[PDB]
């Protein structure tokens, strides 16, 4: 109980960074000094990645190479194809792409150290390879070949045309991006977090992504995503929103949509996400699900009135089609940037993360010939 | 309103609250749950000193023997495991693999979701068990040799070291290794450990915990050791050199591979353990190379005379340098299966802050302006 | 005879077993049986009744394999 | 020529380079190796390097076939 140890390393500042902003008491979020809400009226999730990891917007010249190089770099060798084929058909998604980010270590993990090519050909090689990796687990479970990158398609429609073989309209394309960048860094964040200690040791990248993919695979930094969905189908109707949440007042000790709340209140990519899913709802047509949500909004604003970002996510990602199961993916894609800039940023000044203990334990005890105990 | 402290890398910051082990530094003591590593060492097997790590309590012979049987059927693995690592690269590092292979075991398992106790042992015992059958699978796949079966008469060292050569180790040998993996087990809150503490915090899977965890003990600053040390002892070439090598290092150019000011505990056994095996299975060129090298060592260090004797240990045993860090694993997964365990009772997520050297309230630039 | 002749053939062949594994895992085991039993023909389609044996041999194949 | 360029896409994991049947027999092989369509002159001067190397008379390979 030493005022020294605070439970969960809460208040106790892990590394010095510029990277992200985050103030609770206040909506305020910002990458690298932008607005959140700048960078998504106004940006490319490519083009946010580069500035989370490089520090710098992007020249034309610098992106259009950027863009190149993932475009190259997004296609996935047969053997790790092969071994994804290997994997069992229900096997659960994030725990296939920790084996997947591993793998990719096997094959580039050769590495340069202390030199820069090396720290941008893995950026590319990652950012390329990881949507490419979990549209395969999706069409290689269910005995379907792998559909191929298209050069044409820009990086969030070929996400999505790799997982549906259908071309996204072109305006769906940009909502999903949106999202892609509105998750792709919130400070120490515990994948990211698990990122920078696994980067301590000064280990490959790859490796780095994967220990990332095991820490936000859990729950409760996992994503939640699906569980506002099944509730959402638990309501059967728009009628009964009411009744639902009356009895769920009565609740088991549970928090989700985003109750860990490190914001005390109103996640601003909670808002833009709101507005993104209802013009694509407008656009696409409403699905009976959705109007239900828009009536948990209303109930919610008694609650709100005293005191799920994440639950606004999974909704706009069914209209586009992505499968709940991929929903803690979709997550990893984007938050590969974030993953990757804090890797770069450990390395300028590296100490390994080695903690300390309050020990409760036994001393001095000798050792028992077995008797029983 | 007060100053901010920062220590860089969370050093001398509690995170934890443990029984798990005790190492003071200093007075040179590591103590697994209240027991002595020399005690442990002398009269326990790998396995015990793992279970008294996981539960808490020194095992009874009948809790010995049923986890003991446990660990025997499960040290199989599946044909889609062994496949997949078939898929894998010949010439990729050892460790990326079993980083790839422990994530790939929970696609198989994880269906439990479950708060049983039955769920905690089920974990413990399929990745004690496999993990070592793993690590050998790939040694023998990257040559394009079938991997060796495990024989159910063979124990854990035995058995990893016959899976690894296909010939069965001589009694002395076997008891030497498991000495050494009760020694690597469990060292507070190293950096892999801290790794699975948080991937565990988050309440993932256990098999995930591993993998995160291996990922951080394959970085050369934690848990990439040896290899360098052999690699210094070919260097040098003979006895009569060493003089001269470690001369050449101390004037410039720098040794390879400290935790504490003090001995290792742990590397006082190890020297022994490597002296006994030298004089009964044979002395290598090497090892004297070894020998000169601690003596010359000494007078100049009077030392980073830390656990360089494990590598010349496994290489007298025929582990290859390859697979040294992932020996490592095998015996530091029953600390990190211990650590899961106590996160889990409280398990609050780890989620610290960060002090901001960042700008603020800037405005985005169009690219046409550049 | 009989029993030592269905005893020698229960061992099956490598390529049907890889047949199995290309199956789904969650595919229905009764529908698993009619293409492993179709696939068995591959194998040992041949001959005529007019052989007395080749009635025995399909008897004891199929009560060993299957 | 498809088997040597397919071993060295396979060595490095990487999937065999289909042969492409608007490319001519030397532009084909440096396709399947690189993937990228030769420039027509090194396409000519491959072409030529394989003449050169075609015959040679009685030589230990010649003799051994
Ligand atoms: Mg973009
Ligand atoms: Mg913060
Ligand atoms: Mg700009
Ligand atoms: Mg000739």
């Amino acid at each position: 109980a030493v005022s020294e140890f605070r439970p969960g390393l809460e208040g106790v500042p892990a590394t010095l960074s510029s990277i992200s902003f985050v103030d609770g008491q206040r909506g305020v979020l910002e990458y690298r000094g932008i607005s959140i809400e700048q960078l998504a009226q106004q940006s490319s999730f490519l083009e946010t990645a580069y500035l989370l990891i490089w520090g710098h917007l992007p020249t034309q010249q610098e992106l259009t190479e950027f863009e190149h190089e993932i475009r190259y770099h997004r296609r996935i060798k047969f053997r790790i194809r092969d071994m994804m084929k290997c994997f069992p058909d229900s096997g659960h998604p994030m725990d296939a792409l920790q084996a997947s980010a591993a793998a990719l270590g096997l094959f580039y993990s050769r590495r340069a150290l202390d030199d820069p090519e090396y720290i941008r050909a893995a950026v590319v090689r990652l950012l390329a390879k990881i949507p490419t990796m979990v549209a395969a687990f999706q069409l290689i479970r269910k005995g379907n070949d792998p559909i191929q990158p298209r050069d044409e398609l820009d990086y969030a429609a070929n996400f999505l045309y790799m997982l549906t073989e259908r071309e996204p309209d072109p305006v769906a394309a940009r909502i999903f991006d949106i999202c892609l960048t509105l998750h792709a860094e919130h400070t120490i964040n515990a994948s990211t977090f698990s990122a920078m200690v696994t980067a301590s040791t000064l280990t490959d990248p790859y490796a780095v992504v994967a220990s990332a993919v095991g820490t936000l695979a859990g729950p409760l930094h996992g994503g939640a995503n699906e569980e506002v969905l099944d509730m959402l189908e638990a309501i059967g109707s728009v009628e009964n929103v009411e009744p639902y949440l009356d009895h769920c007042i009565a609740t088991k000790t549970r928090i989700m949509g985003f109750g860990h709340r490190v914001y005390k209140v109103k996640d601003p990519r909670a808002v833009i996400l709101q507005n993104l899913a209802e013009q694509l709802f407008d656009i696409f047509g409403h699905d009976p699900y959705y109007e239900i949500a828009v009536a948990v909004e209303k109930a919610a604003a008694e609650r709100l009135s005293h005191k799920n970002v994440d639950f606004y996510s999974g909704l706009v990602y069914r209209k586009l089609g992505i499968p709940s199961d991929l929903f803690t993916p979709v997550f990893a894609i984007a938050r590969v940037a974030g993953w990757l800039a804090h890797w770069k940023e450990q390395l300028n000044e590296n100490r390994i993360f080695r903690p300390t203990q309050i020990y409760t334990g036994s001393h001095n005890l000798d050792y028992t010939p077995i008797a029983d105990r």
